[PDB]
């Protein structure tokens, strides 16, 4: 019915460094709240498994827009490839609270391929 908007996510493995680079750069086309406002949104990511505090990285949160810019890079380690069928990125946006929706990766078959890409919220 309504678009929920994209986000736009660069990752990377280190395969060497056993590290895995989440960069979580902005967010477009972002729904007004029901009163016309915009939002002050965040996204918080969960490397899942264990959800716990270690696992669990937040963006800081932009005042007013359907647009917002955090340009910010989390950097999950140890990470190691062998683990990659058993793991997964949960990427929620919030409104700072209202739900704004999710991306769920798994790791085996991420674009591990250091570029850009926009992913539909769910």
């Amino acid at each position: 019915q309504f678009l929920s908007g994209q986000l736009s996510i660069k990752l990377w493995f280190d395969k060497v460094g056993h590290q895995l680079i989440v960069t979580i750069l902005g967010a477009k086309d972002l729904p007004s709240r029901e009163d016309g406002r915009p939002r002050n949104p965040y996204v918080k990511i969960y490397f899942l498994p264990d959800r716990s505090d270690k696992n669990k990285r937040r963006t800081k949160t932009v005042k007013k827009t359907l647009e917002p810019k955090w340009n910010q890079t989390f950097i999950y380690s140890p990470v190691h490839r062998r683990e990659f069928r058993e793991r997964m990125l949960e990427i929620t946006l919030w409104d700072q609270s209202e739900f704004l929706g999710e991306i769920l990766i798994e790791l085996e078959t991420a674009l591990l391929d250091d570029e850009p890409h926009w992913y539909k919220l769910q």
